[PDB]
């Protein structure tokens, strides 16, 4: 809310930044207005400077001369953060990682991917699926976002299910401190247990606790089948049966099982012109499968699909096993959260609830907001207990929002929930922790930044409570 | 050797102050104390004098914030299973146990979240998600006696991590009592949550040098329909490595457990347990087990691999089992291998990271630099993981022979850039030889995070950080 005392950019730190990052340096005010904007677009910063280093050296030594000049450093990835994380408050410098975009290692064997922090996950998904592996996430933003963002968000996503957390899955850092000092957790071993395993700290700090500028990560085997399932629903306590018949009659192929919403399947067809493959129900589920045989997958799939729609949990479905096809399938989920942005102003909430009342929130706010909401939706990670709620407007209302909060996240309370699953705090949710996190955790973790960041230069006005 | 830091000692009246804070959990008895003061080796002893026994997690803040004020050190100490002293004092350190915090707090029969005291034991753990048709995403040797709370301390890897994974993606929260006696409340038993750092990850593998695990809040997968195991004779290392790669290619997504032991661990188990080996004698074995929803599709896989795998000469014997009972005597051939080596004499234990393709080599090399000064010489252990269990017998313990094996076998290690301590730890046996594998400015880190967490450095002194 209010400027902290930092220093300001000068001429001389310019010169200084042009001798560290040659050609690295943008200052053309128009250039500078689209990083300085989030991707909801309703916040904006006022940053003069971007800085697109090439190297860790370069990242290092720029840390070095804002530590001792007390500058204030924003770190920013893809910039398709959700928590207004990933763009400056004020005048914070932009230290954005898209040209560290190289891989460095891939082992053929083992399957362990060493790349720079600003690689773009469509691209590295393209790299080692040329080789037989995938990444163990993926995401709606792939095509924008950078494996640093994933790993300092510790994004969730689509393969959750199968693959789990990047705290599992990323197995070395290089990390440049506030200071400059550069942090070798850059091990590409599977099993290491000498001492405190320290990159944990920067899986999921958002950039306050140092910038991640090397990513080494497990990848898995690529699948030979994958085969995608969409199905309607009449109701959800039928979805919640579907998850539970898919989980004891796929098992181990399982590698995601998601849900929409009726308004989610109208808003897609609406603003992004994508038309419904099944019959018009009121609950969608999209399923994928990965597994090593093809026949018995679809062995499992056949079954599967015949006793469900023989016993009333799906109404209609559509499989797919050609690239094509599961891609557009996937598009009418994926795509969702772009169709809500297109409806108008959009109250964004990403919830970790009981599975079984997991849609109970959805009719609550369509009871409790009637025609002041244009829209209520309820959709995402069904597998993983991670809703994601959000209603629509023409316009912003302050009305609508304390409406909103605090009972969404006091409702999320009383179920012991995540008010963030995935998507993380930064500025947006710096001041709701409470209702997830206990004033001891919230304290040690200050105490951890004070350690690892004393001056506060990396990204300020996030992502700890004020 | 090691000198002993300026904490003060155990009184009169701190042992009054222990009564009052755990009656009836306070043990003084010399005679009872010998056995929690040695490590499961045999080959540590401390002099502590006092061993508490708390029920509750109030009873350990109440503990530690008198070791606190008082400046007494503190060991904690689960099943006392640990490999590398971690779990027993050098000198008076006070034994704080959780034997008796034994107690599960919630099951969720669908999302499959354990809730429970840190010292439950992991096979009795394991009974009781069983019963429910979930598995623990662990298991090791030590089932028996380890404490779910040693296992997250010390970050324990096992016989199904390459299914399921670490602990540091299987642990969804942690209640942690400071060295001042601040209960940190982690427990977040949800599936995601992303509201802040990720504070349980730094105690998960910090073996209680920067708190005290008393609860745990742990994802357990579904219990598998349809187990099978394979025991299979190789004529080569080479053939083993061929029989990795042949079995995730043919068995994929099923596939639960690959272990590899040698002739030398097979007679081993053989002469001192007496387990008969059901193939023909070969110079490597391998165990796999797969775990999956449908028996048919698992058979069918199964069955192809072995055909393939003989077929190409990868594999001269093996031998395949579902029925309960058979499968538990196969997993016996492996599981026990360590029982046998500390019965044949005195064991030099080294477990390393290593690429698997040179995963053996050092087994041939020490063979070779050794001579008749090891009894006998073994390499097994998680070859999916890339985790070589070595390990030497002797009669006795040598000095001549710790100076072969080091520092020659952590400069092999570090010439591979692996690991010196893949699953066990560090401790107070490897404190001195993380320069092998971690760089000075990631010590130095720790280091800063030891003493935010324990100024004083009560918890675990001597361990598990450099000097
Ligand atoms: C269409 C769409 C779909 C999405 N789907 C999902 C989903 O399924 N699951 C999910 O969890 N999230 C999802 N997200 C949001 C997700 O958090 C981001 O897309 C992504 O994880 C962040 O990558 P980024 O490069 O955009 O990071 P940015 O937005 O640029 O940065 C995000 C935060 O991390 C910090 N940061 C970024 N890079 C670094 C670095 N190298 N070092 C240190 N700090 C850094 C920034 O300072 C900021 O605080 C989605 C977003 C969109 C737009
Ligand atoms: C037969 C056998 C098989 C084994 N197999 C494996 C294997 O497959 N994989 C593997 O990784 N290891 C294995 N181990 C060793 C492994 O480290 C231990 O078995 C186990 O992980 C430790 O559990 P514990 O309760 O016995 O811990 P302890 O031995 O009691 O303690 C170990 C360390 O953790 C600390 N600690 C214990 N409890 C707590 C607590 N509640 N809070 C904080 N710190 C605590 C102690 O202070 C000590 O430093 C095996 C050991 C044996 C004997
Ligand atoms: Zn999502
Ligand atoms: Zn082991």
């Amino acid at each position: 809310v209010r400027r902290l005392p930092f220093s300001t950019v000068s001429k001389q730190d310019l010169a200084a930044f042009e001798r560290i990052v040659p050609g690295g340096v943008v200052t053309d005010p128009e250039a500078l207005q689209a990083p300085n904007v989030d991707w909801l677009r309703t916040l904006r910063g006022c940053s003069k400077v971007l800085l697109r280093p090439r190297t860790s050296e370069e990242v290092s030594h720029i840390l070095r001369h804002c530590h001792e000049r007390n500058l204030a450093v924003n770190p920013q990835g893809g910039n398709t953060g959700m928590v207004g994380g990933s763009v400056p408050v004020f005048d914070e410098i932009i230290l954005s990682t898209a040209r560290m975009n190289r891989v460095l290692s891939f082992h053929s064997v083992s399957g362990i991917l060493v790349c720079q922090a600003g690689c773009v996950l469509e691209e590295l998904s393209r790299y080692v699926e040329e080789r037989d592996f995938i990444m163990p996430l993926d995401l709606g933003a792939k095509g924008s976002c950078h494996i640093g963002g994933n790993v300092a968000t510790n994004a969730g996503g689509l393969r959750f299910l199968r693959y789990g957390s990047l705290h599992g899955t990323v197995l070395g850092l290089e990390v440049v401190l506030a200071d400059g000092t550069v942090l070798d957790c850059l091990t590409s071993l599977r099993k290491d247990n000498t001492g405190y395993d320290l990159k944990q700290l920067f899986i999921g700090s958002e950039g306050t606790l140092g910038i991640i500028t090397t990513v080494s990560i497990l990848c898995p085997p690529k699948p030979r089948a994958v085969n995608v399932a969409f199905l309607g629903c009449p109701g959800f306590a039928e979805v919640l049966q579907t998850f539970s018949t898919c989980k004891g009659m796929l098992g181990e192929i399982l590698s995601a099982f998601e849900f929409m919403d009726a308004v989610c399947m109208q808003l897609v067809g609406r603003h992004l012109h994508l038309a419904s493959p099944v019959q018009e129900s009121p609950f969608y589920v999209l399923i994928e499968t990965s597994g090593s045989n093809a026949g018995h997958d679809a062995e499992k799939l056949g079954h599967f699909l015949e006793h469900a729609l023989g016993s009333g949990l799906v109404t209609d479905g559509t499989m797919a096993t050609d690239q094509r096809k599961v891609k557009m399938l996937w598009a009418l989920r994926e795509r969702i959260t772009e169709a809500l942005s297109r409806d108008g102003y959009v109250y964004k909430y990403d919830l970790s609830l009981p599975v079984e009342r997991l849609y109970d929130i959805v009719t609550d706010l369509r009871a409790r907001l009637g025609p002041h909401a244009k829209h209520v939706v309820g959709y995402g990670h069904l597998g993983d207990g991670n809703l994601h709620l959000n209603v629509t407007a023409e316009a912003f209302s302050p009305s609508l929002l304390a409406a909103l909060e605090p009972h969404v996240y006091e409702w999320t309370a009383g179920q012991q929930g995540s008010v963030s699953a995935e998507h993380g705090v930064g500025f947006r949710k710096r001041d709701v922790l409470g209702y997830s996190k206990p004033p001891g955790a919230l304290q040690l973790m200050q105490q951890l930044k004070a350690l690892l960041d004393p001056k506060g230069i990396l990204n300020p006005y996030k992502t700890l409570p004020s």
